[PDB]
């Protein structure tokens, strides 16, 4: 659906063979493979390999067999993977002949043509690489994971509070902060902030 | 440079070899189940290690594989760097070895094939937190390692190159020598230092740079 983790899986030709090809949409950066079989199967460990390795949220396809199939499915299952990739094919084969002429199989043209694209800057004026933009922009979003389950734990605190010896206690609202005599609490809409003695907190 | 340190080990399992990559900092494993052990699929293991992730110097277990001739032909391509051989840093690379078979055994009447079961167990100590709410895991430890140097180093190179320059300096309307200061900014009327808790703006006039 919608997961930072966002990938866009698709499978190119080259040399009577099949290359899948991952790229992180936000980031830019790319991991390709030669993949013998273009089956249902050879897509589905592609994934586990990645997954176990970057954080593969969600994925997108191509139709092709080899992706809609449900011999994919079992594995996005196991990894919990919810289920311009075009522009960046033809970038990997700009890369990948120039290189032909340095190894053995292309499967190693095909890697060293990545590592070419993602080590590749964007010019020198501030400009990161691939290879940066994706840790920065993981780096962030597991930080503001943090914050996201730092806030839900402290809401398990729930509070009632009223105010006057003669008004009504409410509740359950969840606990926001607590400091300086006070507690500062959500009731749903609203952020209250109420004396600590017209307060009564909880473990949920 | 510890986020760019790797060590590399391969273990036998049941039958045959498997690559297992260690990113020593976090904990981030990434093995591989690698045909033979020779350094043809080795040198290859590693160029793709190095297209993913910033590899910069990896720490060998000296076994024939990775010190082949075809093997530290690759890290020239790359811009790989090697170190010296050998309590704290050797079971770094096993204690995971065996972390990481304790794992594949889990998985392994799962799998319909060995790499199925290893590849499962790479992910699960990868995501593999530690604790509830707070401990990290090996793939974020790596992530932040490496994301904090892209944002830091380029500006942690300025300040202590500026500040491997001493300054001494006696504060106007008083003529007592204070220093060594660090100092962080020059400029043609002025000098900027940190002393020690002090920043302080000091005229040139009063103030003597040390050469190196
Ligand atoms: C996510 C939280 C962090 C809250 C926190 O963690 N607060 C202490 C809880 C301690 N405990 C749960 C352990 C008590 C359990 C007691 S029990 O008896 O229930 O066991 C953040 C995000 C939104 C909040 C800020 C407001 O937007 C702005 C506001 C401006 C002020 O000028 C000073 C800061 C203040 C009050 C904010 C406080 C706090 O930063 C909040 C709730
Ligand atoms: C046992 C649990 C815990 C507590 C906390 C939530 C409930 C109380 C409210 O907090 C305050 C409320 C104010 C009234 O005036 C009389 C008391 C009353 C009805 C509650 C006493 C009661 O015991 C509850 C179930
Ligand atoms: C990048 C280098 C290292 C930076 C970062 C920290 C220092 C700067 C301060 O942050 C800002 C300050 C403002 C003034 O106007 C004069 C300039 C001054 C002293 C600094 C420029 C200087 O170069 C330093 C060492
Ligand atoms: C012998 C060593 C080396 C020298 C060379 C660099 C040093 C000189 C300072 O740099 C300049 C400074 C100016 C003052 O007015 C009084 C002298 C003073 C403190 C220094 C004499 C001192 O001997 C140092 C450590």
């Amino acid at each position: 659906d919608s997961s930072p983790g966002i990938w866009q899986l698709d499978c190119t030709h080259l040399e009577g063979k099949v290359i899948l090809v991952a790229v992180h949409v936000a980031s830019g950066y790319i991991e390709a493979e030669v993949i013998p079989a273009e089956t249902g199967q050879e897509t589905a460990y592609f994934l586990l390999k990645l997954a176990g390795r970057w954080p593969v949220k969600t994925i997108h396809t191509d139709n092709g067999s080899n992706f809609t199939g449900a011999t994919v499915r079992a594995a996005c299952d196991w990894a919990g993977i919810k289920q311009v990739v075009e522009s960046m094919n033809k970038e990997l084969k700009k890369i990948i002949g120039q290189v032909r002429d340095q190894a053995e199989h292309l499967k190693t043209a095909v890697q060293m043509a990545v590592f070419i694209h993602n080590k590749k800057r964007k010019g020198g004026i501030g400009g990161y690489s691939a290879g940066e933009r994706i840790v920065d922009i993981i780096a962030t979003d597991i930080q503001t994971k943090e914050l996201q389950k730092q806030i839900t734990k402290i809401q398990n605190f729930r509070v009632y509070y009223r105010d006057s010896r003669n008004s009504l206690w409410k509740g359950p609202a969840k606990l926001l902060w607590k400091g300086e005599g006070a507690v500062v609490i959500q009731d749903n809409s609203d952020i209250k902030v109420v004396p600590r003695r017209k307060a009564k907190i909880i473990r949920d």
